[PDB]
C-alpha cells in the first residue's frame, strides 16, 4: 500500500545535467513527487538560424531525467499553463496501464494533474506526451525524456559484482522534421498551429531535416561541452523517443551497456558502438583512461557531422603512453 | 532417420491467431505435415480504398504461423493454383541447405511441391517466397509468415526456470511500396504484372508508402483488436521480412523478450521497446496487469501512426491503484 | 612497458581474406608492427559503369582486416603518397584516446606516421579515416576496415567452452552516395575534389544509390565467391562504419554470433538474421552442413538485390537428406 509510505519531494535540473540521487541505498521504498510545467516556444535549432515551433517538459529538449529506485511510487503534477496552446499529458515508459498514463494525464492550458504509478521495473524508460491524434507531432516537437530506476543496490555487472558511476549526463536525440518553401529555405511559423499540415508531410518522408542532441546543432560542444576527469567513471544516458541511434564515443568505449536501458539484464562489455531503438532509452558506463577531448555521436556519421548528432566531452588529466603513443608524428615519406 | 517416424498432420488457422499446440511436451520427434496455397489478388491496405497487388502464402498477410518442436521435421506442400499468373516457392530462414528450401520448391502455376527439412534449431523464424530475379518484389507484396519452433521442454528464462503464455498472436508487418502517378494518387493496377516495374522504383527509394500489421491499416483494431485478461500471459510473435522496426507495448512492456528470436537464448526481461532486424521474427512474452485498451506498435511513432504500424489490444479485468492511480484529475491550476 | 617487448612484423592481405594468425596462442605479448598506404581512384562500383571517386587504405575496400591478440600493441606506420590530393588519418575504434589516434597521425600527401596503442578489448572493432571537417564522405568514400582482436586463449561460447574457425573472410558493407545529373545518369568526376559538394547533397538525404560489399556490386559472387566445405567452420567479420546492415546466410545461420562485435560478451546462437550498428563490426560462425551455392547479404532485400549488398558462398560437400529432402519435385497438382 503507496499510502503507507513516506513522501519526498525531488528538485528536477536542466539536461544535461541529472538531479542528485544515491544509487545503492539503504532506504525503504517512498512515493517521490515531481513536478514539471510544459512549455511550447519557438526555438532555434541551428547555426543558420532555423526554428522549430517546439514543445517541451520544463522548457528543455529533452525533459529533465527523474531518478527513483525500484519499488519507489512516482507521483508526477503534470502542470499546462493557460499560455500554451495545445492540450498535452505523460506516457511513461516505465509505467503499467491506461496506456502509460496518458489516458489519466489530459491537460487542456489552464489545467494540472497528478498521476502516481509504482516504478516496479529497473531501467532508462522513455517518458513522453502522447495526445490522441497528435502523437508523433508533440514527440518529434520535443516532448520527451527519461526516468531512470535504479536497483535499490545499485547497478551490477554480469556476474553481479557492484559497479557505479561518479557523474551522469542525460542526452535526448531528436529526429526534426522541419518544412521548406518553394524557394528551398526552411519556413518560421507565427504560431505553433501553423506548422502542424507542413510538418506532418515532412514526417512522412521519414527524412530528417535536423538531428540533435538536446535540442539544436552543438548543443552540447563550446561552452557546453560535458565534462570529466581520468579515472572518473561517467554514465551516459540516451533516449530517442522515435527513432533509432548508434551512439559511440570517440576515442573511448562503452565499458558496461544496456543499449535496451533495462537494468535486471546483464550489461555487454567493450562496445565501440551500442544500439537505442527508437522509443527507448539506454545506458553506458565509461571509465576515462585519456585526458583530451572527445565525441560522443551518432554513428551514422552524416546524422552526426551533416545533420547535428553530435557532442564534445572535455576530459582533463594525465595522458597515458601504454594505452597510446606517437611513436613518429607526420613527417615526409623516406 | 525421418522415415522412421510417427508423420501428424497440422490444419493451419489464419493471423493473427496461432493453431492449437503444445509447448512442453512428452511427444518424441514427428514428420510434421502442412500445405499452404498460394493466391495472388488485389488486395485494400488502407482507409481511404489505396490497393496493393498482393501475392500470399494461404490468402492472408502474413502467412500462418506453422509450430512445430526442435527435432521435428517439418513436410511441407506447397501449392501454386493454375489462377495464379507467376511463379513462386518457399525459403525457410528455419532450415539448413538449398536457399531455405527455395531451390527445392520452385512452383508454376498449376504445380506443387513437397520439401521436408528438419526443424533441428529453436526460435520464430522467418519464412518467405524469393524466386531468382524477383525476390525483394515476392516478399514486400506480402509473401511471409512465421515457423516457431518450440524447445521439446517448453521456453525457459535465463535462469532456466519454466516460461509459458496462454494465449498466442502473430503480427507480420509489412513495409508496402505504393507507386503514385502524376496527379499524386496512388496507382491502381489492371494486373500483378503491370504493378512491377512502377513498384521496383518505389522500392528502390527505400521509403515505404504504407507499413502495415497484417496486410491493412487498422487491420488489428475494432473488432479486429487483439483480447487478453488480466492474468493472463500473451506471446506476441512479430515478423518483419524485408525491414527493420521496433515493438512497444503501450501502457506494458515486454516481460521476456527473444528481439532476434532464438529460444536457446536467454531472454531480456523488463523491454519497454524491441528490436526486429529486417529478415527475422522476434518473440515477447507480456503477462496482463492492468484492464483496458492498449496499442501494440512500431515505436517509430511516424510509421505508427502516420503510414499504418500500430494495432490493439483489449484487455478485460480489475483495475490495480497499487501500480497505477490517477491522484487529481485534470482540473484548474490553482 | 611495451618497450620491453618482442616486435612482429605482418604482412597485410587484401579482403575479404585475412591474414595468417593463431587463435588460441602460447605467445606472451608482443608489438605488432603494419603498415597501410592510401590510396585515392576512381572505381567502378556496378554493372553499368557507374564509377566512384574513391578513398582507400591500400588499394581495396574494405581496408585490410588486421588481426592481433588481446594485450598485444598495434604499431601502424600511416603512408599518404604525395600522388593522393587529401590529408588523411587513421581512428581505430580498439584503441583508447586522441580521437582512436586520428589527432595523432594527420597525413598530407608525401607525409607518414607512426601510432601505436595497445589493443586492451578483445573484439572486431572498425579502424576508419576521420580527417577534421571532411568525416563522413572520406568514410563513405571506402576509408574503413576492421582491426580483429582476439583472446589470447581464442574464443568462447557462453559456458565458456572453446569455439574456433577453420577460415575467415572480411566484408565490408559500404553504403555510398552517387550524384545525378539533370538527365538523371550518375555523373562521372574528372578528380575526387570535384566529387565532393554533389555528393554531400546526396549524403544529406540519407538514401544511398548503392549499398555494396567490397567495393562493387556483385564483388564477391562468380569468380569471386568466398569457398568453404561441408564440416568446415567459418569466420564471417561484416563492417559498416556508416549505416546500419542485417546480415544473414541464406540456406544457413549464424551458429555462434557477436552482433557487437566484442568477444568477452557471450555470442547468441541459431541467428537467422544478425544486426551490425553502423560505426561497428560484427562477426558469425557458421559450420556448413550442405554443400551449394550459398547467399550472404543484407536482409533489407531491396538494399541486397536492388542496390548490391549481397554475395555467395560455394560450399563442397555431400548432400544431407536428413537435413534437407525434396520429397516430391515440382509437378502438376493432382
Ligand atoms: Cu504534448
Ligand atoms: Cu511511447
Ligand atoms: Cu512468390
Ligand atoms: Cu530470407
Ligand atoms: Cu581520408
Ligand atoms: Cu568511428
Ligand atoms: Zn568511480
Ligand atoms: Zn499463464
Ligand atoms: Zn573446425
Amino acid at each position: 500500500d503507496a499510502d503507507k509510505l513516506p513522501h519526498t519531494k525531488v528538485t528536477l535540473v536542466a539536461p544535461p545535467q541529472v538531479h542528485p540521487h544515491e544509487q545503492a541505498t539503504k532506504s525503504g521504498p517512498k512515493v517521490v513527487e515531481f513536478t514539471m510545467t510544459i512549455e511550447e516556444k519557438k526555438m532555434v535549432i541551428d547555426d543558420k538560424g532555423t526554428t522549430l515551433q517546439a514543445m517541451t517538459f520544463n522548457g528543455s529538449m529533452p525533459g529533465p531525467t527523474l531518478v527513483v529506485h525500484e519499488g519507489d511510487y512516482v507521483q508526477l503534477t503534470l502542470v499546462n499553463p493557460a499560455t500554451n496552446a495545445m492540450p498535452h499529458n505523460v506516457d511513461f515508459h516505465g509505467a503499467t496501464g491506461a496506456l502509460g498514463g496518458a489516458k489519466l494525464t489530459n491537460v487542456n492550458p489552464g489545467e494540472q494533474a497528478t498521476l502516481r504509478f509504482k516504478a516496479d521495473r529497473s531501467g532508462t524508460f522513455v517518458y513522453h506526451c502522447a495526445p490522441e491524434g497528435m502523437v508523433p507531432w508533440h514527440v518529434v516537437s520535443g516532448m520527451s525524456g527519461t526516468l531512470m530506476v535504479l536497483p535499490r543496490d545499485g547497478l551490477k555487472d554480469p556476474q553481479g559484482k557492484p559497479l557505479h558511476y561518479d557523474r551522469a549526463y542525460t542526452i535526448g536525440e531528436f529526429d526534426l522534421y522541419i518544412p521548406k518553401g518553394p524557394d528551398g529555405k526552411y519556413k518560421d511559423y507565427a504560431t505553433l498551429a501553423e506548422s502542424y499540415g507542413d510538418t506532418v508531410q515532412v514526417m512522412r518522408t521519414l527524412t530528417p531535416s535536423h538531428i540533435v542532441f538536446n535540442g539544436k546543432v552543438g548543443a552540447l560542444t563550446g561552452a557546453n561541452a560535458l565534462t570529466a576527469k581520468v579515472g572518473e567513471t561517467v554514465l551516459l544516458i540516451h533516449s530517442q523517443a522515435n527513432r533509432d541511434t548508434r551512439p559511440h564515443l570517440i576515442g573511448g568505449h562503452g565499458d558496461w551497456v544496456w543499449e535496451t536501458g533495462k537494468f535486471a539484464n546483464p550489461p555487454q562489455r567493450d562496445l565501440e558502438t551500442w544500439f537505442i531503438r527508437g522509443g527507448s532509452a539506454g545506458a553506458a558506463l565509461y571509465t576515462f583512461k585519456q585526458p583530451g577531448v572527445y565525441a560522443y555521436l551518432n554513428h551514422n556519421l552524416i546524422e552526426a557531422f551533416e545533420l547535428g548528432a553530435a557532442g564534445h566531452i572535455k576530459v582533463e588529466g594525465k595522458w597515458n603512453d601504454d594505452l597510446m603513443k606517437q611513436i613518429k608524428a607526420p613527417a615526409p615519406i623516406p
